[PDB]
């Protein structure tokens, strides 16, 4: 028993890291067979910033302008291409250490690992959601830009997220591996703001099957509700709208702990009305969102990854 | 910016991971150079376990009672030997894999990563602190016993736990490298319950700290206090008393942040006294205190690991 915020084990994605350096910048990027993806903005100078054109400023790069450094061993780059915001930089050597894996794009309410790393050496390892807004509540300080979120599939690794960029607020945005953002955000310093958020409900519920399972029981009731009730408790307090799906998804952790997905709605309304007097849920003050139903199935059975 | 709860990049340690089984248990074993370390709990079944003699339980294993099993590769145990409460299987094979490590036993209030394993599988990594009663607050399903916890330094891997039980309040306790267990439990199945906790004092103010740096203000204050002064206070609320060496090592945070260790302990009794009042401190409704001053200038600073 017990629950964690987990990330996967970074081991397969260590590997594939490594240094692009152009000009005056140096940030991180993605060795997959003989391709290294980086942010685009990595051909950019602190005045190019303002308001790039990449296209203009691609164009005038010569291959051997780009330095990547795998550790200690320099890679030959021999083509480069643009596609959307990331760099694809041809070299001449495939990485030996290449895993499995697929690009995808996730949805908001998601999760994903974010192996944070600097000059190619990764420093850390933590879980994140992709918020409603598709900024992600992440650590990234300078020089952090091209590092990776992820998934693991047994030995495969889904890549979901590429840094690129921080917010007036202090969240964080990024792309995919195809270089879409995530978002209406763009890699220009300018203006740009989060957009209002909202809570992803369906985890929160998820949290509060986790939290019956470890064994912490004081919100639950004998009181339930129906969909359309809690919907209108939902939209008041800013958290988003619990649809069927949502309840078929919880369908499994309802049927281990006895708790009818609705009747957890009522615990929850009730929550939201009354706060926690001073009580706290798997060690949490707060109503947590940002584990998924398959997040907590995972860890309360142990599955593992090879 | 962002703070989040970081672990290490876990892939040193990931290559280090095996299965150990004997007769009908199995659990994890960490292969280092040519011995794998395990609990010696594997040696034992269901009966055994009640009260066991493990010194006779040994004497009549045999090598090949020990299938280590390192992913589809068996290795052959061509010795075994008990250290405390760990056993030392001596194997006909070098870890290709291995680190540069350490054996260290850390103090109560450090922190560090845990590499949750099953059936020698990685399954998740989160990190952890040794809790004043020298239980640690983890995630562990059966089978995940020999899993290790780690720090890292640079390229040098500290091994400082490896998991063995779970105490009756879901909580966890375990060995050193050494054998050795944190706090007063045994590898029995007997009564065992795990001692008043008390809050990691200088940790809540390193994450005070780290607030500050990340923009959150509104529990600073004008107010200061003396160390007995705060102390009488932490007495009240069950943190643990503060020293003059706390406040030496929250130096450097004091110095970045401009705020001076004893007004921010002015603020902490405020918020002892007074709650947060429906505030919340890095996205968290409670007094954090499982970030030492080391992890918040990590993070805060962005230190890699090769
Ligand atoms: C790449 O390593 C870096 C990562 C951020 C630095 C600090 N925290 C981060 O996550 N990305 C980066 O510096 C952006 C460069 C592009 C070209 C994408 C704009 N810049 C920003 O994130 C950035 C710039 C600004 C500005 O303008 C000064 C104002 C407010 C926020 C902001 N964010
Ligand atoms: C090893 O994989 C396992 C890990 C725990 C299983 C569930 N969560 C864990 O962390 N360790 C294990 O099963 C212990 C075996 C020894 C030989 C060390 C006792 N057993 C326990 O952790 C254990 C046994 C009990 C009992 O007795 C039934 C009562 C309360 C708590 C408890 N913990």
């Amino acid at each position: 028993s017990g629950f964690r915020k987990m990330a996967f084990p970074s081991g397969k994605v260590e590997g594939c890291m490594v240094q692009v350096t152009c000009g005056t910048t140096t940030l991180n990027g993605l060795w997959l067979d003989d391709v290294v993806y980086c942010p685009r903005h990595v051909i950019c100078t602190s005045e190019d910033m303002l308001n790039p054109n990449y296209e203009d400023l691609l164009i005038r790069k010569s291959n051997h302008n780009f330095l990547v450094q795998a550790g200690n061993v320099q890679l030959r780059v021999i083509g480069h291409s643009m596609q959307n915001c990331v760099l694809k930089l041809k070299v001449d050597t495939a990485n030996p250490k290449t895993p499995k894996y697929k690009f995808v794009r996730i949805q908001p309410g998601q999760t994903f690992s974010v192996l944070a790393c600097y000059n190619g050496s990764p420093s850390g390892v933590y879980q994140c959601a992709m918020r409603p807004n598709f900024t992600i509540k992440g650590s990234f300080l300078n020089g952090s830009c091209g590092s990776v979120g992820f998934n693991i599939d047994y030995d495969c690794v889904s890549f979901c997220y590429m840094h690129h960029m921080e917010l007036p607020t202090g969240v964080h945005a990024g792309t995919d591996l195809a270089g879409n953002f995530y978002g209406p955000f763009v890699d220009r310093q300018t203006a740009q703001a989060a957009g209002t958020d909202t809570t992803i409900t369906v985890n929160v519920l998820a949290w509060l099957y986790a939290a019956v399972i470890n064994g912490d029981r004081w919100f639950l009731n004998r009181f339930t509700t129906t969909l359309n009730d809690f919907n209108l408790v939902a939209m008041k307090y800013n958290y988003e709208p619990l649809t069927q799906d949502h309840v078929d998804i919880l369908g499994p952790l309802s049927a281990q702990t006895g708790i009818a997905v609705l009747d957890m709605c009522a615990s929850l309304k009730e929550l939201l009305q009354n706060g926690m007097n001073g009580r706290t849920i798997l060690g949490s003050a707060l109503l947590e969102d940002e584990f998924t139903p398959f997040d907590v199935v995972r860890q309360c059975s142990g599955v593992t990854f090879q």
